[PDB]
């Protein structure tokens, strides 16, 4: 001298935060022109730093890949999923009712916690992996950043409720 | 919702860089140490740290942080052809084994890595902004005749702390 895709995340091959932010603005402007709905969810891996302290950074990477996999299998277009931060994922649900989004997030959290992952090196049990979740419907005049803040506030509510749960901003 | 068929990847490697991972390195260190005892041969161990690394992620985001991990890892991998052995050792640490090489060669090599990492200024793929200079700090130890892998690593890490306290962007031999 070939460059990797600058809009994807290396560990998971989902979109990265900046691609999600560009997609969010576009999706909001398009739901605003066509009078259609859009829902935003934010997910966080529970006790994630704990995994890295207990088991090592390599195993933390595999917990990210595990959860990213579950999310990706349920984010077929027109849905959009991204690795949003070190332990956070974000999803766009266009033209879907808020109760459908809640059912999808509840299905993600059941799936993630539904088997005991094992350490590849030693076969020790890692402990169950749970996930906390917050979603919000876009309001009529509302920008992507604003509805993202209402979804994050719901994620915080889920964390304060005791984690391993889904919370609608509209509650 | 069952996905298409895939194979487990090499679990001795690191995802971001495909150098070895901490657990593979630890076993390889014990093996190489035993071979150096029964062979009467020498062996050296360096440990490297990306300076100011959380600051990067705070200033530019996690994605950009990953690019710096891959850049520094590529510099290390160029000089780690077998019998040498490199690994992503922790989130921002690398480690290298130099079997049958003198401390003088390791010192010179780490000095080469240090200069190479800092030699150009990376730009973000997404916005073309200048990240600034990236440096690494570095410690290494020569294995003593009776010494286990763990105690060599302990001495090499203490050299690495010496470099960080020295002001970073430098190389310290444990024999000080
Ligand atoms: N999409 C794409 N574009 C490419 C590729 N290769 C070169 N370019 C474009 O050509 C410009 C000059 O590349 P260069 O002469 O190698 O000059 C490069 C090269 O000397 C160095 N550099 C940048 N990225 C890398 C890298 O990933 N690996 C290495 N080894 N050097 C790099 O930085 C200089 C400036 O890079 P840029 O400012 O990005 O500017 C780059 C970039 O805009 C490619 O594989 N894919
Ligand atoms: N001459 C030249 N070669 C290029 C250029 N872009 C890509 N390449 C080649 O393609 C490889 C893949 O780059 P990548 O996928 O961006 O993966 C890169 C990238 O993720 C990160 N990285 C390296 N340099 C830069 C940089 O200047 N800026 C950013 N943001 N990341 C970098 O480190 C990874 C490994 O880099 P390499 O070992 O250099 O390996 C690079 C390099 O050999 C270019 O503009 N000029
Ligand atoms: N770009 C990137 N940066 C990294 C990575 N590992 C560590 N860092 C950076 O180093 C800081 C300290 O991480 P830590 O002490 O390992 O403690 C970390 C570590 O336990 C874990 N963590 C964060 N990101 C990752 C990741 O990508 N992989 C893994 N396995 N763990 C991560 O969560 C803790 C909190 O992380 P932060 O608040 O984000 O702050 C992290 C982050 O800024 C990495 O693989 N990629
Ligand atoms: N039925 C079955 N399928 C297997 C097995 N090993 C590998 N696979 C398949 O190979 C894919 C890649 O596995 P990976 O590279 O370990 O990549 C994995 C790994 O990094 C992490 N992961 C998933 N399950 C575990 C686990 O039980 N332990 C650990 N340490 N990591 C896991 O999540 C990533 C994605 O996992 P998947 O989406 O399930 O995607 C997996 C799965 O489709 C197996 O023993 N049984
Ligand atoms: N190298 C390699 N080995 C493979 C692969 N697929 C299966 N094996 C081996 O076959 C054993 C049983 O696989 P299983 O019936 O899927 O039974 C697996 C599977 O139900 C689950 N599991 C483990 N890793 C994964 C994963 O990455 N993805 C999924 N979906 N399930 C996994 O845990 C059970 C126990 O797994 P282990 O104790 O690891 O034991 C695994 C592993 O030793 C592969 O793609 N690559």
């Amino acid at each position: 001298h070939v460059r990797r895709d600058a809009t994807t995340d290396g560990l998971t091959n989902l979109a990265n935060r900046k691609a999600f932010d560009d997609e969010l603005d576009r999706a909001c402007a398009e739901a605003e022109e066509g009078g259609t709905t859009i829902c935003l969810a934010v997910l966080d891996i529970d006790h994630f730093k704990g995994f890295n302290d207990t088991w090592g950074h390599q195993t933390g990477d595999q917990v990210i890949r595990y959860v990213a996999s579950v999310i990706g299998r349920v984010a077929a277009p027109p849905r959009f999923a991204a690795r949003y931060g070190g332990e956070e994922f974000a999803m766009i649900f266009p033209r879907e009712a808020a109760s459908v989004v809640a059912t999808t997030l509840e299905e993600i959290r059941v799936e993630v916690s539904s088997r005991m992952l094992k350490r590849r090196s030693t076969n020790e049990d890692l402990g169950a992996i749970t996930v906390s979740s917050g979603f919000a419907e876009r309001k009529p005049g509302e920008s992507g950043h604003s509805v993202m803040e209402r979804a994050d506030a719901a994620l915080y509510a889920s964390k304060r409720g005791g984690r391993n749960r889904v919370t609608a901003a509209e509650s």
